[PDB]
């Protein structure tokens, strides 16, 4: 019937070579696994060198032949088409999740039932999250710079976590407005070596990296009337094509004075607003350099039509087409606006708002390597504080979810017994992994780490546990701040639960050679 | 330095290609282990089929090609050599225990502690074994008819094992002399398809399946006197050749005469010890039968050498060699020796004996292959009966030893803590793999059976519990007679671990190709 050259498995065939190419792969990956997780180095037959972590990745670059791993590509694929992360933790977990699946079809359990107690065991294991959860006040001061100063704490910036947790908690609370929803775009992060950490900062008002292009400008301005014009300040021409055809020596001075008097016109009209800082999205002639300068107005050109925008937006001015259209109403507010040198280099400072809406964090450190890494720190610091805003609950980490899980799962698997309880066994059972490779990735006794901490959770509590990887010994997680968004793991067993249930509806695999 | 051609695997490559082909030999097996292990049908490139259990057969037999796979064939044949049962078992118990130290080894737990921790577990596995068997009286009658009848029940000659453990443990009892050793040597088994099982029955002597040589002998002797001869009663003639040398008529008839006196004075001597029945082990002349018959003498010829001595011992007759050193102290004794017809077939019934050191227990059922089971379940009754007079300890089976040693170890563990507690603990978990296979070799849910059964253990106690696989429920084991011997369990671990002991000392694999 097949074509000689055909190959075909079937039944327990089938399956044993399916699961068995999947769980190696899941080898392979899970060594990137975690916060301790790896990087690997993939050098092609042409000489690129690729290192990443991405499960897809590095499966899409290696060079596979059996037919049942390229039919498990397709899962990293979709997995990554449908929620992006989780990738390497779907692949890791579905192995896991179906090698304890067939230790039950070997017990004769049918597929229906262990497939059934994976799907009430994960629905109700997000109640349980819903449930252990603790609500915090969303703009608790106090709680807000142990999330902060948490994150900040074991980098090479901990000289200066309290500060820093202050600055990150102001930022995000006064761009945030209400109680909320939070715009990271609102928060800048400039960064340049030179100084220490300790010198890093928060500026209510914006840094630009550009100078004030005239020598002859003011080098200081006191309640500054900032102006943000997007119209060039140039002699306008019609569409319509036009020519002047002079037939009297009049008019060689006619027009002249004409265009002159224009020119006047539109920088005199500035003046009378009471700007004195103008920025112009295109360019600026010389001559109007001049004027504005013997003005003692502040003026930069050739400014990016985005960059128009985001100054719009920071200072508060209003962007205007016509002159014409100008009017007192449109000027934004700059409580100072001055030249400093940082690293030698000139820089604008906007500083001094009265309610910003986009802050500035300048970042300061002994290395360009160092601020990057501190601006790394603060990305997550803005993060998490915004995760705690918009979801005012909070949850004990170091495994504490699924061990709480597990214990609940294993009295309602009592409850339903029969076969189904054996299915909701093994989902609790299942969810050991994640301590398991918390503690192995770290370095830790995974078998005693475990022992200890369930044993401590149980006496102590909830919020007096969890493992602390930095010092390898129970603490108290509430205290230290060590917390992370009860989403992050609401959405990592959602995802990780149908990928799953797709593998475990498949009971019949065809593949040709 | 190596001829092109070898091939070589190193550190964790070499580790993880023996492991793995190993515990796929150890998968392949696994399905013959336990009372309810299945066996193999193995056809050869010749046609030769065998089916057996054996896993040094069945490996024996296959070919192999892989060294790492051969090199383990190594394993199955020490096993048998040293211990002889447990190769099954030792292979099995060493891949997952293997399996399991591997996981330990992955969180950087030196190898030497965990062969520590198992050397020290195994140790006081021995000691708690001790511990919880339960002492009896090895001759209480009660408890015997348990064993016994445990023993017949859920076979085909259920219908009579009130009467059939009654004649067990009797049979045994008498043999066994003091308390005790006992050799199955002294109790005999025929077996003779007619009539049913209810018909079985013990008897106080032998049943030999021989005739009475002539017609003329009586058929029913009381109060018999046997003699057992092993000369030959015939004409002796000396070593030295000699040869008559006539020389007048008259000696024609003077040796005639003279060797009909001589044969008859012997047969007139037996007769002259009150001998009424004689045992031959050569042969007997046809004239010595017709006198034997006239003296209402029963006479048997032709007896095996090996039955003589047998005859020796079960009737108590004296083996002599000189007619002239027979005397009265030299006979036995046998209440009746009468000839019977079972199935049709004349079988001499030698029944009554005073205080019989040697018993016989005719079988009787509807069929050949039933007699034969019937022969197989006494051959166990009588040794399991032995097992507890030998040694006055018993246990309850169904895995509750390996139960009560998971309780214990898992707290000596946390007495000893350190990474040698999680040694302890594996060797703790590994132990369920008994309870495992007992209810997956059986059909019954693994997972559940042990949560019932370790849970109603807990509460109704030691001797009111085990697995009942035949109603597939809790009972009482010790209620149910459901008894095996310590040495089992002891000898079983012993074995098990000094092959575990020998793989786990291995930290260097070179293979050839």
């Amino acid at each position: 019937v097949l074509p000689e050259n055909m190959k075909r498995y079937m039944g327990r065939d089938a399956q044993r070579m399916n699961i068995l190419a999947g769980r190696i792969i899941a080898e392979t990956v899970r060594s990137t696994l975690g916060p301790k997780g790896m990087d690997k180095m993939l050098v092609d037959d042409l000489g690129d060198v690729v290192v990443t972590n991405d499960g897809v990745t590095i499966l899409r670059e290696m060079s596979v032949e059996h037919p049942a791993a390229k039919m498990l590509i397709e899962v990293a694929k979709t997995q990554e088409k449908e929620v992006g992360d989780g990738t390497t933790t779907a692949v890791v977990v579905a192995g896991e999740l179906l090698r304890k699946a067939e230790e039950l079809l070997d017990q004769n359990v049918h597929p229906t039932i262990v497939v059934k107690g994976y799907q009430a065991a994960a629905q109700k294991a997000q109640e349980l999250l819903k449930t252990i959860a603790c609500e915090v006040g969303a703009q608790d001061k106090e709680i807000l710079t142990k999330i902060a100063m948490t994150s900040i704490t074991g980098k090479g910036a901990e000289k200066a976590k309290e500060k820093l947790a202050e600055i990150i908690v102001e930022a995000v609370s006064a761009v945030v407005d209400d109680e909320g929803k939070v715009d990271k775009d609102l928060i800048k992060i400039e960064k340049k070596s030179g100084a220490s950490i300790d010198d890093t900062e928060l500026i209510k008002g914006v840094l630009v990296d550009k100078e004030r292009v005239s020598a002859q400008m003011p080098k200081k301005v006191t309640d500054a009337k900032i102006a943000l014009l997007n119209c060039a300040i140039e002699i306008k021409e019609t569409e319509t094509d036009a020519e002047i055809r002079i037939t009297d020596p009049a008019k060689l001075m006619e027009f002249i004075e004409q265009e002159e008097k224009m020119l006047k016109d539109m920088v005199a009209e500035i003046k009378a607003s009471g700007a004195n800082v103008l920025f112009c999205q295109k360019g600026i002639d010389d001559l109007a350099q001049h004027y504005l300068a013997k003005e003692g107005i502040v003026a930069a050109r050739r400014v990016k039509k985005s960059d128009m925008e985001k100054l719009a937006k920071a200072t508060g001015a209003n962007v205007i087409t016509n002159i014409k259209d100008l009017s007192a109403q449109d000027l934004g507010d700059a409580g100072l606006v001055e030249e400093r040198k940082i690293s030698g280099d000139s820089m604008i400072f906007v500083e001094e708002c009265k309610h910003p809406k986009a802050v500035t964090m300048l970042i300061r450190g002994t290395t360009e390597h160092v601020i990057e890494e501190v601006a790394r720190a603060v990305d997550d610091a803005v993060g998490v504080v915004g995760c705690t805003i918009e979801d005012g609950r909070i949850v004990s980490g170091g495994g504490s979810t699924e061990v709480e899980l597990s214990m609940k799962l294993r009295e309602y698997a009592e409850g339903i017994s029969g076969r189904e309880q054996l299915a909701v066994r093994a989902f609790a059972d299942a969810l050991e992994v994640i301590p398991r490779t918390l503690a192995e990735n770290a370095g830790l006794d995974a078998i005693e780490i475990l022992v200890k901490v369930r044993a401590a959770h149980a006496s102590n509590g909830n919020k007096c546990a969890g493992l602390n990887v930095f010092t390898g010994a129970v603490e108290d997680m509430c205290e230290n701040g060590v917390v992370e968004p009860l989403r992050v793991k609401t959405q990592a067993i959602q995802s990780a639960a149908e990928s799953t249930e797709m593998l475990l509806r498949i009971d019949d695999v065809i593949a040709a050679e």
